[PDB]
C-alpha cells in the first residue's frame, strides 16, 4: 500500500509473527514493513510522524532518516538523532517536510535511533518520475514489483548482544520467511507475472545486518538503477545486495508458465534452503497455486560485481584520475577491539546536544563540536575522496553517506581504479583485508551528514562519524522549525 | 465465542493478520469478527462497551450500533453517532441497556461511527429462540454454525479513498480468507459437518461495501430466516448476500464424506477462486484433512430471487394493495455528484448536536431540526410507504431502515409489486437503473431512525437521511439515563 | 530465546493467533511462551518486571511466581497475589531479586494473579548444573530442546465461567498447534533431531488445567530429572504430565530419518490427533519437508508411573515409616460443592492485606492471619505430613506447595506407601476417589507458602490454603527491599 507524498505516518508497537514465531515490534504505518511512501521528482513530501510508542523494550522515542534522499536545504529532516535532531518523545509528532529535487529512484526510510529499524520501523520509499529514461523498458513499475529483503530476530534489539557476533533467526522476503532453526511450515510471499510483460522489480535491502545472495530460478535480472542511479542496462544472474543498497531490475517474464523459486541467501545465519527458508515464490498468472520445485544453476554466471556498472547518466569522476587526485583527500583509519569500532582511533557515541544544534547555537569550527575526534569538516564546493580501507571485523561493511551519493572510483576485491565512468551510489561494501575501497563527491550541500558502517549492531557499537560540511553556511543553508527546536527540550524534560 | 446478554464488550486496538498481511485493527471482545452477542427473545440485553482505544489512525472514539434490533423506548442505545448519541471517548465505558421484545433471529453489531467497522469492530449478534418455529428442521444450531462473510482491506478506513470507488483487498469468512493480490498460502476457515446432521447455517454480511454470491460446493442450501424474519423454506444453490444482510439456511450434511469448497464471490475485488481466494472448506467428520478440489456447478439453477421469499407467518402487508396506498406514501431522490450522495438534494452530514439530543432539547419538527433537510418527520401509527428508485452510482445500494423491519412491496430487477406475501426484512438492495425498490412499514416506534446506504463507504459520504418517527412523543417514549446524558458533555470537552 | 540470570522481563498485551484465532493475551518478555528465563546453581536472579498492561480484559495488575523455586530469606519475591505481595500496578516495575542456591534443573514461571497465567504470561525457567551428574546421558541440552505443553482458549479467562465445567480449544506445543473445533491447517511446532544423537528434552507443563499423555513416535524417553529432582534413568513410552510439572528426558535420536509426530492429549477438550490436533513433529535432518505419517503404538507398554521414579541422590525420607511418623501430621479434608473448593470447609478468598506483611506488622499465629480458616500455622525444624485424600469434584488433582519439594510417600491409583526411596517433586496429582496421595518435608523455610490445585480455574474456586511456616522468625528471615513495601499502597491507591 503506497503513501503519500502528503501523508500521516503513526508509530505503534504491534506483535507480529512473519515467520510464525510472535515477537513484539516497532511498526511505521501499522505494517510490517512499513507502507511504501512514495511520490514523483520534485514533490514536496510532508511526512507527519505521529509517535505512539508505548513499548520500552523497544524505546518509546523515535526518529526517521529518509535513506538516500539529499535533504539540501533541509538538513534537520534527516533523521540520525543526535546529529540532527532529538528523538520525537512518545504522544508527540514531527512533520518530516522536505523536497527532492533531482533525485528519483528506490529509497527506504527507517528509524534511525540506536537499534530501532531492527525491531520493526523500515518500509520502502520511491520517487517515480513521470519521465524516468529507463521507463520504456519494461511494462508494470508499481507496489507489487518492490521487492523487501529483510534480516528478522526473535531476540529484541535492546538485548543484543554487541558486538557481536548477532545473527538473524530468518529471512523475510516482502515481510514473510520461515525461521532458520526448527524451520515451521509458514506462508511464504509471492510475486505474481504474466507471461511477456517486463517488470521494474525494485529490490530493496532493509538489512539490520546480512548482505544477500538474491537470484530468481530460471531467470536473468537487468539493473537498470542502484541506490537510485539510474545505470546502464547489466544483466546478471544473481546480485549480492548489502544491507541498505538499492536495485531496480527488469525482469521479462519469458519463461514457461509455472512456479520458480525467489532465492535471497545471507552471508550469516540459515545457509541454503531447505523447508523454504530464504525464499519466497514467483509465479506465473494460470501457473498451478504450488510450491516451485526449481533448482538454482549450479553455478551461477553472470553475477553481479560492481565495477561492471556505469550510470546511464554522463557523471564522470570529479578531481583527478590518479590515487589522491582530489582537494581534501581522505583516508579513514576503521578499526575494532574490545568490543567497539573506531574510525581513526575514535568510537562514536551520540552527542548530548545534536550536532546540527551545535552548529546551529554557534559552533564555527570543528573543533567546537562534540563528541571530540567524532566530526570531521569539509569545506564548501570541493572534490572530497576518501578511501576506507578494509580489515575491521567484520566485515564487508556497507558504508553510507548521508547527504550525498558518490562515485565509487575503487571497488571490493578488485584493486584497478576507474576514473572514466564508475556507478555513483550511496552505500558500498568496503570488501575485505587488503581492499582499498574509495569514493568521490562535491560539497553542495551544507550541513552535518552521518558516515556510518549500516550494519547497525556495528553502528551500535560506533562505527561513525560527522562530516560536518560547510559549517560556516549550515544556518544560512537550513532554516529549521519551529517544531524541530522543540524537539530537544521535550526530549531532555522527558529523559 | 459467546456472551452475553449481560456482558463486558472491550474495544481494543490490535494488529491482525487474517491474510496474511498484519495491519491495525479496531476489535470489539479482542477478536475478528467481535465476539458472537447472544441471548434468548425478550431478554434485556446489558452490554457494558470499555473504550479502550490509542490508536488514532483509526478513531479513539466509538459508538456501536445494535443492527436490526427496534430499539422501542431506547432509541439512546441505537449507536448511530449523531443521531442517538454522541460517541464513547476513550477510557470511558457505556452500559447500552435495551431489550429485544418480539424479536428473534441472526443478528449484528458494529460500530456505526464513520467507516470505524471496516477497520473491525464487526461481530455476530442473535437471539435465539425457545420455541423457534423452525428448531425441528436442523440438528445443530450454535456459535460453530454461524458463517461471518467479511471484505477486508490492506489500507486504514480514515486513509480511504473515497468516494472514489474503494475495493477490499480480500474476502474473509469466519474471518480468515487469502489476499486478492500474490495471494499467499494463508490458513482457511473450516466448517465441519457429520453425515445425516442438519445444521442451522447462520449466514451474516459484515461487509462495509461489497455483495456476495454465496454457495457451497455440491450442496443445497434451505433459507428458513431472513434478517430476523422467519421465512417459507426455499431451497436455493446460490445466495446472493448484500452488505448487511442475513439468511439463515438448513445445510443437509447428506453427501459424500469428503472436503467441499464454500464460495463468496464479491461483486468487486479479487474474481474467482484460484489459489482458493474468496474461499473456505466444508468437511465431513471422516474425510481425508486435504483441500477441497470441488468445482462449482456451470450455471447455478436455483439462485436465490427475493420475491421468491415470503414470511413464514402470514405478515401480510401494511395498506393498501396498490401504489401509493398508504397513510404517508415517500418517494426518494436519490442521486451522486462530485464524490458525495444526496438524498432529496441534501448529503448527509452529521450534526454537532444529537439528533435524539435536539429533540430531548426542545425540537418539534424536521425544519426545527439539525442537519437541515436531512430529516423527514412521520407521524405516529401510520403505514409508510417508501420508493428508492435506483440509478445513483454506484449500485447496486443496499439501503437499510434502524428500528424497523419493512415489506419489500417491490424488490430489485422485477417491477410487480407483491401486496400479499411478499418478504420482511430490514436491509433490501435497491437494484438497478429502472428499477422502483419500494418498503413499507409502520410507525410504532418513536425516536429518531436512520435510513442509509449500508455501503459504509457512501454513508461516509453522505447517502442518508433520518427519519424522526413521533418527535412529539420521543422524549417521554425513550427515558434517557444520566450515562448517556454524560456522552456529549464529555466528548464535546475532549475534542 | 533465554534471558538472565539478571535481565529485565517486560509485561505487554498483544493479540497472538497460535491456533489461528486472533485474541488477546498478557505477555511476558513479548512471545508465547515467554522467554526462558536461566541461569547456573547459586547464581543471583535479578528479574526486573515492568509491568505495561492496558487491557482491563485480563487484569492490568500482575504478580509473577517462579514455580518451585524455593525463595528461602526471599518470601517477598515469591510472587503469590494476596499471599507474599500485592500486585504490581500498570505502569510500575519491580525487582524480584534472588537465589537458587542447591537448585538446578527445569521450573517455569507464570502470573499469580486470578487466572491470568491462562491468558498467556507463562514462560520456562531452567537452572543450568555446570556439573549436572546427568551430563553424559545426553549430547545436547540448550533453547532448542525445551518443550512446553500449553492449553489455550478461546475465552478469556476472567470471562470462564466458572467453575463450572471448562475446556481449552486447543493444545500447544512450543507455542503452536491446532484447534479443537473447526481445525484449520495453522502451522505446528517442529522439533529438529540428528541421526545418533542424545537430546535432553526438558517437558514443561505450563498447563492452566489439562494433563497430557505424552509420545512420541518410534520413540522411547529415558526420564532423568522430576520437577527438578535428579532421577534415576527411567524409560517409558509414553508420559503422563500433570499441570506445572516438569520431566527432562533423553531422546536418542535412532530411528530412520523421517518425521514422527510428537503426541498430547488432553485429558479433556480434543480427543485424538484428526488434522493435526495435540501434535507437532519430530523431524530428523534429512528428511522431507511434510507431515509424519506416523502411528502412535496400539497400547503404549511402559508408560510412566510415578512409584517407579527414584531420586538420583540418596534423599530418602524424613521422619518414620508409618502414617503419622512425623512431628505435624496433617490430614486435609478436600471438597467441591456448589462451584467452590474448600480445604477443610473452607474456600481459600484472597485477603486484602498480604499474608506476608500482615506477619510483618506483627501477626504471631494462625489465628491472627486473614483469611480466617485458610492459614494453618508449621513450627520450624519438624517433619511434616500431609495426607491429601482424594474425591473432589475432577480431578485428578495436581497439588502444589510453594517454597518447597517433597518426598510422595503415596502415589495415585496405588495405596502402598513408600517410605525408603519415593521420588520427589513439587507438583504431584492426589488421584482418584479413595486415593491418598500423601507428601512429607522438614520445615527449613520460614514464610507463608501457598498449597493449592494447581488447575488454575480450581485456585479461582478456592482450592488453597497457607502454611504460615515458622511466624516468629518469618520476618527476621526475610528482610524486604523499600519497593516490595510500596506495592500494597500503589496497589490500594489505585483501587
Ligand atoms: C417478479 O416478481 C413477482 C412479484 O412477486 C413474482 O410473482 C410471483 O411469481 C410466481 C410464479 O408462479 C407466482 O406464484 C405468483 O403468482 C407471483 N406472485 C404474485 C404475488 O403475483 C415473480 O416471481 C417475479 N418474476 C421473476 C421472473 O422472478
Ligand atoms: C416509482 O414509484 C413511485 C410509487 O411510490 C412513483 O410515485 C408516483 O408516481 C406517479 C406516476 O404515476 C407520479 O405522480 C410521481 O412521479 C410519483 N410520486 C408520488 C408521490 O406518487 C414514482 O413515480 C416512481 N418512480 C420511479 C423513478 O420509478
Ligand atoms: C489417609 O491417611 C491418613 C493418615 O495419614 C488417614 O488419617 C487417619 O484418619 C483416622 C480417621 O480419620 C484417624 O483416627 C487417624 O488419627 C488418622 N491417622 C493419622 C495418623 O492422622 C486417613 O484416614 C486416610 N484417608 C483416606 C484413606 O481416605
Ligand atoms: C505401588 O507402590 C509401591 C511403593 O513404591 C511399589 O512397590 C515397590 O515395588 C518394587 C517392585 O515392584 C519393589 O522393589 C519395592 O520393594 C516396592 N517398594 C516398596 C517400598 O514397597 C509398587 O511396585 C507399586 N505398584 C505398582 C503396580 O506399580
Ligand atoms: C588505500 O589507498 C589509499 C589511497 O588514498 C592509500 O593512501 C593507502 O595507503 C591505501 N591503504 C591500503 C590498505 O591499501
Ligand atoms: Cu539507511
Ligand atoms: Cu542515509
Ligand atoms: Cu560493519
Ligand atoms: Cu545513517
Ligand atoms: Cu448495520
Ligand atoms: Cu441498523
Ligand atoms: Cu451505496
Ligand atoms: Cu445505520
Ligand atoms: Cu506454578
Ligand atoms: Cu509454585
Ligand atoms: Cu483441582
Ligand atoms: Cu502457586
Amino acid at each position: 500500500v503506497q503513501i503519500g507524498p502528503v501523508t500521516d505516518l503513526h508509530i505503534v508497537n504491534a506483535d507480529i509473527v512473519p515467520d510464525g514465531f510472535v515477537r513484539p515490534a516497532v511498526n511505521a504505518g501499522g505494517t510490517f514493513p512499513g507502507p511504501v511512501i512514495a511520490g514523483n521528482v520534485g514533490d514536496n513530501f510532508q511526512i507527519v510522524t505521529f509517535n505512539q510508542l508505548i513499548e520500552c523494550s523497544m524505546l518509546v522515542d523515535t526518529s526517521i532518516h529518509w535513506h538516500g534522499e539529499f535533504q539540501k536545504g533541509t538538513n534537520w529532516a534527516d533523521g540520525p538523532a543526535f546529529i540532527t535532531q532529538c528523538p520525537i518523545i512518545v504522544g508527540n509528532s514531527f512533520s518530516y517536510n522536505f523536497n527532492v529535487p533531482g533525485m528519483a529512484g528506490t529509497y527506504w526510510y527507517h528509524s534511525h535511533l540506536t537499534t530501532q529499524y531492527c525491531d520493526g520501523l523500515r518500509g520502502p520509499f520511491v520517487v517515480y518520475d513521470p519521465n524516468d529514461p529507463d521507463a520504456n523498458l519494461y511494462d508494470v513499475d508499481d507496489d507489487t514489483t518492490i521487492i523487501t529483503l529483510a534480516d528478522w530476530y526473535h531476540v529484541l534489539a535492546k538485548e543484543m548482544g554487541a558486538g557481536g557476533a548477532i545473527t538473524a533467526d530468518s529471512t523475510l522476503i516482502d515481510g514473510l520467511g520461515r525461521t532458520h532453526v526448527n524451520v515451521a511450515a509458514v506462508p511464504l510471499s509471492v510475486i505474481t507475472v504474466e507471461v511477456g510483460k517486463r517488470y521494474r522489480m525494485r529490490l530493496v535491502s532493509i538489512s539490520c545486518d546480512p548482505n544477500y545472495d538474491f537470484s530468481i530460478d530460471g531467470h536473468d535480472m537487468t539493473i537498470i538503477e542502484t541506490d537510485g542511479v539510474d545505470s546502464q542496462e547489466l544483466t546478471v544472474d544473481e546480485i549480492q545486495i548489502f544491507a541498505a543498497q538499492r536495485y531496480s531490475f527488469v525482469l521479462n517474464a519469458n519463461q514457461p508458465v509455472g512456479n520458480y523459486w525467489i532465492r535471497a541467501n545471507p552471508n550469516s545465519g540459515g545457509e541454503g534452503f531447505d523447508g523454504g527458508i530464504n525464499s519466497a515464490i514467483l509465479r506465473y498468472d494460470g501457473a498451478t497455486t504450488a510450491d516451485p520445485v526449481t533448482v538454482a544453476s549450479t553455478v551461477h554466471t553472470k553475477c553481479l560485481i560492481e565495477t561492471d556498472l556505469h550510470p546511464l547518466s554522463r557523471n564522470g569522476v570529479p578531481g583527478n584520475p590518479h590515487q589522491g587526485g582530489a582537494d581534501c583527500n581522505l583516508n579513514l583509519s576503521l578499526g575494532f577491539a574490545c568490543g567497539n569500532f573506531v574510525i581513526n582511533g575514535v568510537s562514536f557515541t551520540p552527542p548530548t546536544v545534536p550536532v546540527l544544534l551545535q552548529i546551529c547555537s554557534g559552533a564555527n569550527t570543528a573543533a567546537d563540536l562534540l563528541p571530540s575526534g567524532s566530526v570531521i569538516s569539509l569545506p564548501s564546493n570541493s572534490t572530497i575522496e576518501i578511501a576506507l580501507p578494509a580489515g575491521a571485523a567484520g566485515g564487508p561493511h556497507p558504508f553510507h553517506l548521508h547527504g550525498h551519493d558518490f562515485a565509487v572510483s575503487e571497488s571490493a576485491s578488485n584493486s584497478t581504479s576507474n576514473y572514466d565512468d564508475p556507478i555513483w551510489r550511496d552505500v558500498v561494501s568496503i570488501g575485505g583485508v587488503g581492499d582499498n575501497v574509495t569514493i568521490r563527491f562535491c560539497t553542495d550541500n551544507p550541513g552535518p551528514w552521518f558516515l556510518h558502517c549500516h550494519i547497525d549492531w556495528h553502528l551500535d557499537a560506533g562505527f561513525a562519524i560527522v562530516f560536518a560540511e560547510d559549517i560556516p553556511n549550515t544556518a544560512s543553508a537550513n532554516p529549521v522549525p519551529e517544531a524541530w527546536s522543540n524537539l530537544c527540550p521535550s526530549y531532555d524534560s522527558a529523559h
